[PDB]
């Protein structure tokens, strides 16, 4: 009855795996903050596997091609010239993930005849017009929380890499080195340090709770304040502004959309409110650091480390030079398409799907627009 | 007229760093449990400089050459011709630290005509064969707790490094790639896994303490049970053996001693007893694990993961067989020798120093054999 259009990765270069490192993921309840985790009528998939690549189409197809639907999964999403544009024109439902978009822009959803449910399986709708979408009665839905703390132990783990110099270490060992000194001259304990988290959110709130044993001072920055309790609970220290906070601070997680007044807040000017050899980690949006300053404060020793999963342009040009500047500690983006995410999502796509094709309504937290 | 012995190791490729990154260190007043960090007189270094390679010289030539002293500083060790064999012959003090360690054998104290105190410039005394120096008199002394937390920071890093599939994902990126599902095959979440601890003394209850707010279940066994307050803040699930622990741990963290029993504790056959997938993190020593065993149970798939900065052969030889296994997220013995820990056992180093030469008690907590 329907056409489902649906954007996922390639596949590995190696081929889609037919069996993975464990059988199957923890059993979680829910998210802090109580919001339970996705709940379809049931799976078509084992949870661990890989769903969000072309060949693992987040476990659809069974269910939607057995109900008489049409289910078109690609890869190939750019340009007006794609499989997803020229397929898009008489599609009912479109998902696609944040870490590789199909972009609804107002001249494609005009193009999209059919559209009635855009699905971001994973979190937010930014490559969504959502004014477009509310002018054609286009619901937007997300599987929110799906991968907040995904996102959060990625930061945590770069934190830890930077300060104790990971990356390199990690490199002589692999190379048949030792160079015990060639290690530790760039590397320190986190224990002592202070850490400051510029917005708190789902992430924020995460990545504090779990740097607080490493008995680091915690200092934070937001535009709402967290409650009383959170903040004297984990010893957080609170700024007005950012630029209040980042002279106090070795290390300084962003966890902010990029916006007008976010776009390049790291730059050369804010840089010089920065500790001698503080540490950067960005895994919330690539523009939020001009790229050249970072560069340029690794070179000057302004910065003794720098780690995301986020760029710019994205996805990082081959030469982009954060991917070979010194004390470097990046990935591709993916901290929020492990595999642990991965299960989520796809079951809260189908759980979304599910409501959706049966007239039965889609809960209130992952509806965007509708 | 005293004459310091201090093997240290070699300085970085590129030269002694005339620059750190940073400019101090952060101020830490006590170590879980209320144990005060190391308390010299004075030091001669600022907190953050490179103190252990040979030209860092724990800070020391400045205090024991004022005071009339000799201070040999070599990295040359190994062998009967080496530096360290040639000026043991009149050393009143031996200084090394487990990370390039000067062993004194039987034999070598044997040699060591003058010796009167073994200092460790680290923790334990591995290197040091006890009874010679208790037969003999001499005194052997460790700078406790100074890298524990070091350590335990280390496991965590590497836990996380591990499950998350870090070291492949930082790969792709460096090599100008991107493959975003070549990274996620072998990445997950650490949340609400298993991770079970053999031992809890001070790195393993340190581990354990950092683990909790990432919402895993929290294992552990031990020669002696921790106190029921303890397990209690932690929730910690008590296992009267390793073998009873190995099957309910997503991940296990080996942070025992090296002994008889200990020795080979990971194998082929105690490796069944874990889940398929499991990881393996190993600060404490390399011989805990049969080498090829974890080899095998890595291309197996029985583990998906080892990591750990410990190996055996210590140094490992260049074609060591954990540097280009699969999934391994391994480091040179380095975790106890970050700069903050580096400071921390050069002041202690000083600290019994100043108490030997000044002929007072040197503390009970850093005492392995008193002497005199
Ligand atoms: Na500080
Ligand atoms: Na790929
Ligand atoms: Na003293």
């Amino acid at each position: 009855s329907a056409k489902i259009l649906c954007v996922l990765y390639d596949d590995p270069v190696d081929g889609y795996p037919k069996t993975y490192a464990r059988d199957d993921l923890p059993k979680i309840d829910h998210y802090p903050g109580g919001q339970t985790l996705p709940t379809p009528k049931a799976i078509d998939f084992t949870p661990g596997a890989l769903l969000g690549s072309v060949s693992g189409e987040l476990g659809l197809r069974k269910y939607l091609e057995a109900n008489g639907h049409t289910f078109v999964v690609t890869s190939d999403k750019d340009g007006p010239d794609s499989v997803f544009e020229r397929e898009l024109v008489d599609a009912d439902v479109v998902i696609s993930q944040p870490f590789w978009p199909a972009y609804l822009t107002p001249e494609r959803i005009a193009k999209a005849k059919n559209l009635k449910l855009a699905l971001t399986a994973g979190i937010g709708s930014d490559h969504v017009d959502l004014q477009s979408a509310i002018d054609r009665g286009i619901t937007v839905a997300e599987v929110t929380y799906c991968n907040s703390i995904s996102v959060a132990e990625h930061v945590v783990m770069m934190i830890l890499g930077l300060v104790r110099n990971y990356i390199p270490s990690h490199d002589w060992a692999r190379k048949g080195g030792w160079n015990i000194a060639d290690c530790v001259e760039h590397s320190y304990d986190l224990e002592g340090m202070t850490v400051g988290s510029v917005a708190a959110g789902r992430i924020g709130l995460a990545v504090l709770r779990r740097l607080a044993p490493f008995d680091v001072k915690l200092h934070y920055t937001d535009r709402h304040r967290l409650p009383e309790a959170v903040e004297k609970e984990l010893g957080l220290v609170w700024h007005d502004t950012r630029e209040d906070m980042y002279p106090h601070c070795d290390v300084v997680t962003l966890n902010v959309p990029l916006h007008p007044e976010t776009e390049h807040m790291i730059n050369d000017e804010t840089l010089k409110l920065f500790k001698r050899g503080a540490y950067i980690v960005n895994t919330a949006r690539g523009k939020l650091a001009d790229r050249d300053a970072i560069v340029r404060a690794i070179e000057s020793g302004q910065l003794a480390g720098y780690a995301g999963d986020v760029w710019f342009p994205q996805p990082a040009p081959k030469d982009h030079p954060w991917r070979t500047m010194k004390w470097e500690g990046m990935t591709p983006h993916i901290s929020g398409t492990s595999l642990s995410a991965q299960a989520r999502y796809a079951a809260g796509t189908r759980e979304i799907l599910e409501c959706f094709f049966e007239g039965r309504p889609i809960r209130d937290e992952y509806l965007i627009v509708q």
